């Protein structure tokens, strides 16, 4: 089925384009699990209230099944990439979906460092939004690029998996934890762990980025389909933040307000548009070999943790 | 179409089993390509005949290219395991398909290093057995996994992938590398190269040893099933080393011998076989949690390291 190899062509490997500077800058930057100290969050862990350890059990699974899910709904883009012969993507999106597996690795660590061995399931059932996203819309949408690698297809994985889940989502979750941790100086481990992943999921985002920014620039009808799918996630991401604060009657643990996080929420969502538009108009070619998706994604790094101060 | 996470279960993920053994002893194990020293390559490069060159330059080709084969051919048993809902195996194949492209991208860094710009194809081209295991062979038989996840099926495609390519066609291409580089002093680069990547193969034919161990142990009729695709695929990959040797008349540079090289060969494809038939009998529940085939592997290396010694 195979009839020719991209690394046996002229020039080689290009090391330029945009996936294998991300390829190249995840492994400078991998982390081992084991390097995290998770001995001293047991002893925070129990100095909690009932409510407090309800909330942060119900944010952790949401996180350990998120993460779990991310790194089963990749296969196919990766599929898609292997069958429209996109090597340097196709090499990134391996390394994509191992940091997925490590992040469901430490995720798992730390549940058993602070001593919960139970089924998990039920912190899930009071969400049917998280559900729909990540039991339904994340792997439905991404496996029909399995069956339609089209352009179109590609685009509305990547808002999915990359510019929704991780772009809005994932970054919600983060802030959460800061929320949780930072401000009460407990969970060292935790913090740790998501300090780390946090890097790790800079560069998938850039990914997503790069993605969506090389099919506008070649075809710009792909500009709405990206504009419909935000559209479509954007309500469906909200409501999971207001069932989880509904939860417990608006008025949760650790001080939390619920349009605190709807106001964040909603600017991590909207900050996605800005990442993608300016690429219409702009030449493929120049997509291809251009930095900016990770340095974006640098900086709204940077604007983030200014705000926090 | 998902209706449950694996890591939400009671007690978890299970760290005894072997896929979560061998991921986390890869996140131990993990190397920087950054870190290889590449500068003092293209000196010895330069100081050898054109004969030399030539012989290298089609070992590295068929390795970068056997490389990148298998980062595209190993998808499928990702999702054979994403249906088969073994999340320890498909955590781990991650880590297996990423260490591929990283040996990949470290060929073709020492390819770069050392002045190589060409189109490398017209090295395949007169190695018609190469292109059989790794344009048909290898991709066909591990794509009927997204049409065939069944047991017999995943044998077929760990004993092309990981018991042939990986467990006799790679390690007769690190010993041509270590007959090139350790033995005339030269390539410092492709040597910390050729055993970082050792490293890493080691715990991918520890899992194909898994992978089909726990299929034989299940149903008997997988040990067949097994020995019928050896059988098929051992006649094919000498045939390489053979056609090889024939381009440079059977008397190659850096004095390689053609029937040191089958015997070679010879030697690591058939203890593939002692790997799998101690399963037979064998429970499933014990060979899930067993860590031999990762031991298996380490006293084979080490039997492999005390053989150069001679
Ligand atoms: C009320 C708190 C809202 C927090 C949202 C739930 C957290 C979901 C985690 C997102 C999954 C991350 C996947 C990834 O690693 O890219
Ligand atoms: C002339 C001597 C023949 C040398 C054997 C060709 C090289 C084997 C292909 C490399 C396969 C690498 C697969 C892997 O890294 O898992
Ligand atoms: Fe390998
Ligand atoms: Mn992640
Ligand atoms: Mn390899």
């Amino acid at each position: 089925t195979r009839t020719r190899s991209g690394s046996l062509a002229a020039g080689g490997l290009n090391w330029a384009s945009l996936p294998l500077k991300l390829f190249a800058g995840g492994n400078a930057k991998f982390w081992h699990p084991a390097d995290i100290d998770f001995t001293r969050d047991r002893a925070d862990w129990e100095k909690l209230s009932d409510d407090e350890r309800d909330y942060a059990t119900r944010l952790c699974t949401q996180f350990i099944a998120g993460e779990e899910a991310v790194t089963e709904d990749i296969q196919p883009f990766m599929s898609a990439m292997r069958a429209e012969g996109r090597l340097a993507d196709e090499m990134y999106l391996t390394q994509f979906a191992f940091e997925e597996a490590k992040h469901t690795q430490v995720f798992r660590m730390w549940l058993d460092a602070v001593g919960i061995s139970e089924d998990l399931h039920r912190y899930l059932d009071d969400l049917p939004a998280y559900r729909q996203i990540f039991y339904a819309e994340l792997p439905e949408c991404l496996n029909a690029l399995s069956a339609d690698p089209s352009p179109a297809a590609q685009v509305r994985a990547s808002v999915t998996y990359n510019h929704i889940v991780e772009g809005m989502l994932a970054l919600t979750g983060y802030y959460a934890w800061h929320k949780i941790c930072v401000e009460r100086a407990i969970l060292p481990g935790m913090q740790e762990l998501v300090r780390r992943i946090g890097d790790d999921e800079r560069r998938h985002m850039a990914w997503g980025t790069f993605t969506c920014r090389r099919h506008v620039a070649a075809d710009d009808a792909n500009w709405t389909v990206f504009e419909t799918r935000m559209n479509e996630l954007i309500p469906l991401a909200l409501r999971l933040i207001e069932e989880g604060f509904a939860l417990y009657g608006d008025q949760p643990p650790f001080d939390l307000s619920k349009d605190d996080f709807l106001q964040y929420s909603t600017d991590k969502g909207m900050r996605r548009f800005g990442t993608i538009s300016n690429a219409r108009g702009r030449p493929v070619a120049e997509i291809d070999v251009d930095y900016s998706p990770a340095q974006l994604e640098d900086t709204f790094a940077d604007e983030d943790r200014r705000t926090l101060a």
